[PDB]
Order: structure tokens, then C-alpha cells, then sequence
């Protein structure tokens, strides 16, 4: 299977597999059973916006999300990343929508990692900002249910003509380059990533979330993953 | 055939396909013939930086070559470059030797482009640098004979244990992931590039450059572009 | 009195003064008699976007205006920045009434600015971006009416209670630090701006605009600049 | 007294005021004890690169500190900086000599920090990077004995003609602009700053090492803190 790490923005509790019984951000290492969450004041149909951070020094990974005029939630994780992930992954923003569904609309995503060396001459840097997505969006990899052009967003799960959210669906992006997350030169590496989503639906039970993750370059959605697996995972272990 | 933007730092003159009796910086528009020129004093041995810029505003196509405690050289093209390229392209570096030869060798090279809507959140940009470069640097598609890794640099074309370069060599590398150039919700498109280079030779005559290169995503290295035609174009035409 | 490079967003037609007869986005060097004019398409009430973007290479200025779903307004002038003001420099908004009114409402700003020399660690930089502005914002130097921290916007000009703009006003906000725009071993300098407006005005004939400048670093409000003089020049000379 | 934060590169043991028998890098946190200190392999005579980072939901200051060719050095303290600072600051450099001496030449020195708030245009940020420093370097605010221009370096303490560095004194450079490290909406305030330093002394023991600071935005030298007091502390409480 894929190696994935996520920040999960959980729309649904699923409090047997271990979901608090609230809408919860969360950090996902290896599992959907997030190592760590926290209560999230989810806001349908309001443009909520996500950021992550993460480095080599300090080996925490932190997310916050948050709402125009609303406090924000926030968890971290002490996990060092060099020995969960690949020195090469792919990083992407995935989404499910179950028996109760969500639009999962990304309407912005940007993302920047450096790898500092001991060379005086020390950065490696990659970054990319999207604040518009094209029909066709040559540098993401668009899988499962996902498209870019609709209003300029990027829908990671299917909608309807008419704005309706559907069931069952799974949808991820993927930038296109590979990402380096170490090298061995490298003193202090770091990444950070931001996304504004809007999640709406006309139902008093949205499903399933959205997740920022980061995985194996050859990231596919698994087999059974719409739903409460987000897209990222094959089963709830 | 590909389309060809390139900014050349030409080290070898080809005066028999218009090239000045010098060693000169060039741009060339779909044509390795230059369609302006400024002479550039090469320094065999010594680390040079070039940077290239453009905005579709001005529409000017811009570079300069320095070295360390000398005058620089500069010269500019007006060219509306979303008339010359698709609306999706790669960049890359380009290096050659003929029957004359040098070192290619990279030693860095950053990228930035940024196309702002009008849509108050107006940008999408992506950014890359590499201050050193990895023998397995997933990011770069490698052509022809370049390698990176070697003492941390990107060796566009064939240089031998001993530091010898090699005639006869072409090789190019290109950032993996398409670049967007225009949108049609794009009210400025700009880009920037450098790099800097190490170019030496043990003989007198060098031969025969350098080039950074804007071409179609599918671009490959011509048949027979080795030499004075700098892995970019099939003929002199 | 002070040198000024101004790039103006004129509302209100003083064709005294050779405004033509619309409102318009010029092109101030030394004179608020623009080099250059271009017709703009100015809405009352909404959230416009400036871009300016200049660089010592082509040494030419130019300026893009826009609103979401409208097409844009462009200006250059091929001006030596070198040529016209001094190696120091402070850069800032202004904006001002006068019988005529109109809010002078910045939303957000930003500035970069780079001065890449020929020594291999080429760059010295300068950036800042404003997204909110705070009561107390102690890195710009509010000048005239210029007040920050109303609902976190900038409102160079005097707004009552009620959201009333008021006449014969006139406000500017500079960013503290001063900036280098020449250095002797640069062989590219550049900048770009970026800022966010809401000009709305109860009345058919909103005056009289906002402009980004480029001043000496001691640069003051001159005495009678309400009005058509932008709060940038001292006549109309 | 000011209010200090710093990164110490402490060149000389004093263990008499709880330095250990090594050069060190140190977290200083109102104190010229260090609250977390690691070993230093300092190279007389090398150019070494120091990185700093910080942000508010983790609340951890690290620092990472290495030259070419080697193994780095790494210090990190949990401290909520928003507690010890004031919600405005400058940043600085500071370097002192005392009986015993070093240069303490800053070749290149870069700052970023960002707040992001719960607004959807969430981002203010302040960067700067100096890799050459002028003789007149109007955005820096030096104090003591520092001094820029000298090969395009900031020297922090007193250098004669001939390279000598002098004994008992103290320099320091602070940019001009404040900085803003809290804002009521933000939901995240990082920090980066790097700088690098060539340390080289004609003696055995070189002293005293030079502290990338945050202050009060009116931090002075204090008086007396020359020597083991780094330019940033009366005494050695
Ligand atoms: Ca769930
Ligand atoms: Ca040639
Ligand atoms: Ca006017
Ligand atoms: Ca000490
Ligand atoms: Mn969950
Ligand atoms: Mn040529
Ligand atoms: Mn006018
Ligand atoms: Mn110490
Ligand atoms: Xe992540
Ligand atoms: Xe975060
Ligand atoms: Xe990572
Ligand atoms: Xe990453
Ligand atoms: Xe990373
Ligand atoms: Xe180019
Ligand atoms: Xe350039
Ligand atoms: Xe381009
Ligand atoms: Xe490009
Ligand atoms: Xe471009
Ligand atoms: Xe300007
Ligand atoms: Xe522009
Ligand atoms: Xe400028
Ligand atoms: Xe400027
Ligand atoms: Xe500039
Ligand atoms: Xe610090
Ligand atoms: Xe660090
Ligand atoms: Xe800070
Ligand atoms: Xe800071
Ligand atoms: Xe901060």
C-alpha cells in the first residue's frame, strides 16, 4: 500500500473507528485513526482556509484551520517525517463523500518546501500557488473524481450541474513534481502548505472531509477509500 | 519540430550562420540564428550567473551574463512569447559540445513564474530553486548526455573522471513539471530565471554553450544538435 | 521639493491639466502631468487591484489595473528610474480629495524589490505585504488624513463614522524602511507593487484617485496637494 | 533594561556565568544563560551559516548552525515568544570582543516573517535579505562599533586596516524597519532568519561570538556589554 501522511479536516465523526464525536481536524501518520485531533467548528458552506507546517529541527507536524471571524482549531504531532515518508513523495489534497455528502471544493492551494544545506550556497526550494484551476491543470494529477475548471476551483468530488453534492465519491490532486524532502546534505528541511476548501451541503450530516497529505510519488486512490478513508487509506487500521 | 524560446550564452562564433565573432549572448526566437546579440567576454574557468526575464506586459525578453568583478552583458528582445509558445510549457537547460568543447556544468538554477488574474486572489506561481543537485534528481527530466551529482552540480554535457570535457556531447535538463505562461483570466504574466554555470576548457576555442530554454512540454533534443546548435534546434535555419 | 514617480489612479478628469476627459491610470515622473494615460473603466464601490512593475534592464514602467470579471487598463513609459530618483528612495500610497470626494480604502498592499549585484550570492531584497493594517502600524508612516486600522483596512483619505467620505482630503502612508533601488555592483534591479482598493463615493463624480509613488525618503505631503495634485505634487506643473 | 531573545554563536567558555567548556550555540532568552546549549565545532577562519526559526502554534525556537563540509549544531528551546516580547520588535545581529577577539564579519543576512490571520486574504509578511552591505546601509540601524562596506561585509565589531580584529568591542545592526510578531486575528506567526558569518581570530581563544537578537524596537547597546555580554544584556543575571 501507499505510505501516507495527512492533516485531515473530518467532517463526519465515525466514533468506531475512533473519530471523536465531533467534526475534528487531525493528524494522520500511516493510519485514518488520527494519532492526534482536535474539535473542529466546521462552517457550512463558509470558505474555511488550512495550514500545515513541518520541519526537520523540531519534527512537528502542525495544522490550523480556521474561518473568517471565528477562532481557529489547531493540533500538532511530534512525528519525524524522514522516517515515515520516502525522501521523494508527492504531496496532494484528497476528499470522500459516503452515504452523507459534502462539496469538497478547493478554491486555493499553495505549498512551499526548502531543504537548507551546509553548502553556503544552502537552498533547494520548491513552491506553487494556485488561486485559480484551470480545466486542464497540466501540473496536477487529478484522480478518482476530482476536476479543475469549475468556476475556476478545484472540485475533489463530484457535484452535480446544479451545485449538488454526491454520494460515494473520492477525489484526489497531486502536484505534479516530485517533491524532496530530504537530502543528506540537508540541515534543516521544511515545508508548508496552505488551502482554502469550501465544504457545503444541504444535508444536517456533511461527509466525509478533506485531507492534505503527502505520499510515495506513485500515490494512488485505494481500492474502497470514498467515505470515511478520505481517499488516503485502504481499510480503518 | 519543438518551439524554441532560449536566452544562449554562445561560447564558440559561428560566423557562417550569423553568429558574431565573439562569444556572445543571444536570444533566440524559433531560430538558433540570434535574433539580438551583445558581446560577452567568457571567462574560461570562473563561475558565471546568468538571469533572464519577461512579463507580458512589455513584452520584452531580457538577460544578463556577469562574473565576478567584471561588467556584465545584457540583452533584450521585444517578443510576445504567448505568441511564439503554447499556453503550457517546460524550461530547461541546454549545453553542447562539437568538435570544440567545455564543461557544461550547473551549479545552480531557479525559476520563478507568476501569472496574476484579476480575481482579487489574484496569483498562480510556481517557484523552484536548486542549489545542489542529486544524482537521482526526480524533478529534472534529464536528456541526452547531462547528469547531476556529481560534486553536487548538473553536468549538462559529457565530462570524463578526470574533469575533462568531452566534444560531441549535447545533454539538457528540464524542471518535471509543466509551467503555465498564460491564462486567459491572466491580467500579467512574468518569469525569471538564473542560473549560474562553470564553463572551462583546456583549449583556447571553447565550444559551444549554454542555453536556458522555454520550449513545448513534449520537447526533446533535436537529431543532430549537438555542436553549434546547442541541443534546441535540428538545423540553423 | 520632493522627486516623485508616481503611478496614478486617477478618478476624476482635470482636463486643465491634461487628464483626458475619463478616469484613467497614468504614469507620474516629476509632473502630475502623466507621461503616459490609459482609459480606465473605474467602478464605484468595488475592490480593484494595481500591479506596477519596473526593472532597470528595459527601464520601463508600467502599470496593469483591474476589477474581478472586468477586462484590465494598462500604462508604461520607458523612463531610467536611476535617472530620476535618488539611490534611496521610500515608497507609499496616497490619495486625496477635494470638492469632489470618494473613499481612498486600501485593502491591502504589497512590494518587493531586488537588487541583484555580479557577485555570485547576488541578492539583496526587500518585501512586504499587508493584508490587514492594524490601528498602530508602526511599519508605515501614516502622513495627512491617512488613518490605518478601520476595519483593518488603510483609508488614506477621511472617512466619518457613517462611512461618509469627506472632501478636501488628502493622506499617504509610506513603509518605514527605506529602500535601495541602485547599488553599484547590481546589474539587475527591480521592483513590483501590488495594491488593493474600494473607491466608493456617494456622488456621480467620485475625485480624485490613488497612487502608488516612489519618493526621496524624506518625502512630506506638499502643501495645497488636495485634489487633483494627488497629495503628491506641490502644482501642476 | 531591554528585552532580549537570541541566538548565541558563543565563541568563548565562560563557565564562570554557566557556559560550558566549549564554544557553544545557546538560546538566550532575557538572560545571558543560556536556557539550552549545544557544543559548537567552530572553524576560525571558515564562513559558517546560522538558521533560526520559530513559529506560534509550536512555540519552539531552534537553531541550526554549520559550515561546509561538516556536521551541524542544533539548539532548540520551548518558549512562547509572544510572553516575552512585545507585539512589536526589531531584529538585529550583535557581536562583541572582549580581552579576547575575532572578527565578526556577517556576510549575508535574510529575515522573513509572516503572520497569517483567520481572513481569507490572510498573509503580512516582512522579508529582507542583505548578501552585500554598502557603506551607507540605510535600512540598518548600526550601533557600537559596527560598521558596513568594508569588501561588502557588515562588521560588527572593530576590525583595524590590515584584518586585526580589535579587542573590547561591541557592534550591532538592527533593520530599520519594526517588526510585527502578534497580531490579534493571526492564527500563526512564523519567523526564519540566516545569516552567515566568517569568526576568524589570530589567537587560540577567539571571543566573544557573535547573537542573531529580537528586541523592544528602541533596543540600545548596553552599557558595559562588551565581552562575555554579547553586546545584549547589562549584566550577566
Ligand atoms: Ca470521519
Ligand atoms: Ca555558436
Ligand atoms: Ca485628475
Ligand atoms: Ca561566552
Ligand atoms: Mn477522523
Ligand atoms: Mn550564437
Ligand atoms: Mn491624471
Ligand atoms: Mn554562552
Ligand atoms: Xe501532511
Ligand atoms: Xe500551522
Ligand atoms: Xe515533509
Ligand atoms: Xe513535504
Ligand atoms: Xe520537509
Ligand atoms: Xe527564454
Ligand atoms: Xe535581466
Ligand atoms: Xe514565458
Ligand atoms: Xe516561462
Ligand atoms: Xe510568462
Ligand atoms: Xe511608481
Ligand atoms: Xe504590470
Ligand atoms: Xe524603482
Ligand atoms: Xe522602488
Ligand atoms: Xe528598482
Ligand atoms: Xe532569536
Ligand atoms: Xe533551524
Ligand atoms: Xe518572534
Ligand atoms: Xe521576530
Ligand atoms: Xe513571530
Amino acid at each position: 500500500a501507499d505510505t501516507i501522511v495527512a492533516v485531515e479536516l473530518d467532517t463526519y465523526p465515525n466514533t468506531d473507528i475512533g473519530d471523536p464525536s465531533y467534526p475534528h481536524i487531525g493528524i494522520d501518520i500511516k493510519s485514518v485513526r488520527s494519532k492526534k485531533t482536535a474539535k473542529w467548528n466546521m462552517q457550512n458552506g463558509k470558505v474555511g482556509t488550512a495550514h500545515i507546517i513541518y520541519n526537520s529541527v523540531d519534527k512537528r507536524l502542525s495544522a490550523v484551520v480556521s474561518y473568517p471571524n471565528a477562532d481557529s482549531a489547531t493540533v500538532s504531532y511530534d512525528v519525524d517525517l524522514d522516517n515515515v515518508l520516502p525522501e521523494w513523495v508527492r504531496v496532494g489534497l484528497s476528499a470522500s463523500t459516503g452515504l452523507y455528502k459534502e462539496t469538497n471544493t478547493i478554491l486555493s492551494w499553495s505549498f512551499t518546501s526548502k531543504l537548507k544545506s551546509n553548502s553556503t550556497h544552502e537552498t533547494n526550494a520548491l513552491h506553487f500557488m494556485f488561486n485559480q484551476f484551470s480545466k486542464d491543470q497540466k501540473d496536477l494529477i487529478l484522480q478518482g473524481d476530482a476536476t479543475t475548471g469549475t468556476d475556476g476551483n478545484l472540485e475533489l468530488t463530484r457535484v452535480s450541474s446544479n451545485g449538488s453534492p454526491q454520494g460515494s465519491s473520492v477525489g484526489r490532486a497531486l502536484f505534479y513534481a516530485p517533491v524532496h524532502i530530504w537530502e543528506s546534505s540537508a540541515v534543516v528541511a521544511s515545508f508548508e502548505a496552505t488551502f482554502t476548501f469550501l465544504i457545503k451541503s444541504p444535508d444536517s450530516h456533511p461527509a466525509d472531509g478533506i485531507a492534505f497529505f503527502i505520499s510515495n510519488i506513485d500515490s494512488s486512490i485505494p481500492s474502497g477509500s470514498t467515505g470515511r478513508l478520505l481517499g488516503l487509506f485502504p481499510d480503518a487500521n
